[PDB]
């Protein structure tokens, strides 16, 4: 079966066949679409087909499907599963797997870059101190003095589910949030709960607006431990505006390296519960979401006020005007300090090119429109009018519960 | 079988029970989400009729009453004998209001129950259709103080006697391909414009030529009619800060009136059912003016503002976009023509949605269409999870009649 998507701006029609290789579930049924819902120990038995499906894909990609080396590897994995209940990936399979999880990441507009991922294999890691060292190296390598490079660091896989490696931080680098007695928040409200955990664990909180959180690292199912990322490794950019001289006096800065550390990487049935990965920012992630969400730094009012906009009626589009100026400021600051950043026009244009190429060469490109369309100016970017098909290919990145809800403490 | 939606800005969580009444298909499967796709017998009729009449009698607190039973019997009898049935006026008004209520892509539904329904089931000719439409337009326009309305033509019978309004909206501007290679007017209407020329229309060949109505009664060949110009309220577009904005020569019409959809009530199919409300500002300023395949004026506006168009990262497209939208809202307000901005419209919808959750147990909504085409994230709908499903009565797409019609 073939599925058609249409672009309503250009009338270009593409044909998807890759959806036939789809696996997991969307949450949707013929009766209900869950397209806008944010989130809607394995047996030997369920594991070998998963392994096989993965290794069949791996060996096709290297043009060795059905080769002696292919069968030998299937047999080797099969026996290892039977006698040990799990199996180890070759380095080459791991690299390929992490790259494909990104390639398959339907919410990611940045996928044109998928093949250039630097994979750091941390499967020899055994302690939280080991994790900390691996994470510092990742940070330094990815940052590259502002010339950012994609990377992922992969810690040992789940075994019985009692010995998990986890990074408790949702991102490697993020700012503390502190709820005050008066009900206000200092710093980033997204991180209040995790900040409190850190404090409870012994972190001495500076209690400022932009305090870099410490890492909270769990190795081998042990209790997690606190570590400070060396400050010289944390690249940050003061935010200023090219024409508004008062913008700098807002006191804003952001970190250059977005590094997601709470997701789970699934390859060939194996579960990597600590697999921090990083790229670089699209400007609206900072300018629209991090600054302008009401549940975040919430700076729209303060900026529009300084701009002396008419704020008595929403219909002046004062919020829209301020939003734009803030995003201009974020891009200007990054570019001036020579830190890699991408504007939403540029990122979406790239993504459409990526997507068309994927249809030709791969037979599809699963994509979640709700996430792909940028959070401002949606319609004047080339993704808005692009029909997309969302489905789940493995290898993949998945959500997992926050470890503070599931962890068994030892003391 | 009891579904939760979260708002990620407020943490508020809501429970949907209304979806277990969902009926038609989404296009999606367990394996694949088609959420961003724009278009994904007597035996048939009676269950549909019964399903409808049951919800009607439930709504007027009369479920399982004699009058409920007898109506079900009456309709059953009429289907057996006639192969169809006629709605009571009360059923028609409820069906129409509920079709709007159930429109999952419409942000403006807080108004659903105030719809003014014009029953045009006695219409027999295209001239009749024209009279009914002019009346609808004048009533809805109301000298700028817009009121929602629908006008309902006779229902489908055998499918070779369909009433259709061939236009997509009652009021729209002509589209012309020029020897130049380019497009004068609205590129969205190029094809339909040629059908007008082909059927005899004297096109003025301007940028904002209000198209003639092209009407099909009783499955007959369609006919041309021009709406009285004094009934088409238009608004010149100016900016409250930029004096030069007027010289772009821009105007838009005040009345948005979708005329190409099909209204399904209790299995009955109303192929001609133009309905109208009033504009959300972004519809004109973002879509109609700024889509590349529409009036596409972004480049021109940015030039006038003297922005640096050398690189995308100056956000010149975004600056111009905002300004254009400010000017649309300003111009409509100054001429006292109803219009809503996207902040106001989405806040109203969030109020409505919560109302529907507590009183009806749910509100089908399609996030892809509900989130405005600019500044999505700073409106309260962006962070609102929504459930999309099909309830009946409904509005449905139907194919363009020139592909269907035989002469
Ligand atoms: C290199 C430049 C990259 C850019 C510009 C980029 C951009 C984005 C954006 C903008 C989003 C979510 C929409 C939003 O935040 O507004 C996103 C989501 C995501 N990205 Fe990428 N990304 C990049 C690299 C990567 C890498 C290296 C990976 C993994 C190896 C990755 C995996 C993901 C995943 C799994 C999501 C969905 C997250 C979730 O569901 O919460 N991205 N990306
Ligand atoms: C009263 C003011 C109204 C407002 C502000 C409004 C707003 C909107 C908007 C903004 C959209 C599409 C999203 C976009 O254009 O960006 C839409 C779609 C729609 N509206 Fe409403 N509307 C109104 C009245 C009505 C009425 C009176 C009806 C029917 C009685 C209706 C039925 C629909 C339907 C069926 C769609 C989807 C059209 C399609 O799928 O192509 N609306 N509305
Ligand atoms: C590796 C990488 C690089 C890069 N540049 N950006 C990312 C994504 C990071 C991200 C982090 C958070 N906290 C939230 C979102 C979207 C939150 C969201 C989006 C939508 C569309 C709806 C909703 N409710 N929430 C995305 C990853
Ligand atoms: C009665 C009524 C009142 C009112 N104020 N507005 C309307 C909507 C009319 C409308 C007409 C057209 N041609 C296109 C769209 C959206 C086109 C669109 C939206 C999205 C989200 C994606 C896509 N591809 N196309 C909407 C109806
Ligand atoms: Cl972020
Ligand atoms: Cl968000
Ligand atoms: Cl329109
Ligand atoms: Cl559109
Ligand atoms: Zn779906
Ligand atoms: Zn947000
Ligand atoms: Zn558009």
């Amino acid at each position: 079966r073939f599925l058609k998507v249409k672009n309503w701006e250009t009338d270009v029609v593409l044909t998807d066949t890759l959806h036939l290789k789809s696996t997991l579930e969307t949450g949707c049924t013929e009766h209900i679409c869950m397209g806008s819902i944010v989130l809607p120990v394995r047996t030997k038995d369920q594991l070998f087909p998963l392994a096989k499906e993965f290794l069949d894909q791996y060996y096709s990609s290297i043009k060795r499907f059905g080769s002696k080396a292919h069968m030998d590897r299937l047999e080797e994995v099969n026996k290892e599963i039977e006698s040990t209940s799990t199996y180890q990936l070759k380095d080459t399979e791991l690299i390929y797997g992490a790259k494909h999880a990104w390639r398959n990441a339907s919410r990611c507009v940045g996928r044109i870059q998928w093949s250039k991922l630097q994979v750091f294999d941390a499967r020899d890691c055994t302690t939280a101190h080991g994790m900390f060292n691996y994470i510092c190296n990742h940070v330094k390598y990815a940052t590259n003095k502002g010339n950012l490079r994609s990377a992922i660091t992969i810690f040992p896989q789940r075994t019985d589910g009692k010995h998990d490696f986890r990074v408790w931080n949702s991102q490697l680098i993020r700012y503390a949030g502190y709820k005050q007695p008066d009900g206000s928040t200092l710093g980033d409200p997204a991180n209040v709960q995790f900040t409190e955990i850190c404090i409870q664990q012994g972190w001495k909180a500076p209690r400022g607006r932009f305090d870099v959180l410490p890492l909270l690292l769990q190795a081998n199912g042990n209790d997690p431990e606190l570590f400070q990322i060396p400050p010289e490794l944390v690249l940050e950019v003061p935010i200023r505006h090219p024409k508004f001289d008062w913008f700098k006096d807002l006191g804003l800065k952001w970190y250059g390296l977005p590094a997601v550390s709470n997701m789970l990487l699934e390859i060939g049935g194996l579960e990597f519960s600590a697999c921090p990965f990083s790229g670089w920012y699209m400007g609206t992630e900072i300018g629209v979401r991090n600054y302008c969400d009401n549940s975040r730094y919430n700076i729209l009012e303060e900026v529009a006020k300084k701009m002396d906009l008419d704020m008595r009626k929403t219909s002046s589009l004062w919020k829209d005007q301020a939003l734009v100026e803030i995003n201009i400021a974020v891009l200007y600051s990054f570019q001036s300090d020579k830190v890699t950043i991408v504007d939403h026009h540029s990122a979406t244009e790239s993504f459409i090119k990526h997507m068309e190429n994927e249809y030709r060469c791969r037979g599809g490109c699963p994509a979640d429109w709700v996430w792909i369309v940028p959070p401002m100016s949606g319609s004047i970017t080339p993704v808005f009018h692009q029909e997309m098909l969302n489905y789940r290919l493995t290898p993949s990145f998945e959500y997992q519960p926050d470890p503070w809800n599931t962890h068994v403490w030892k003391g």
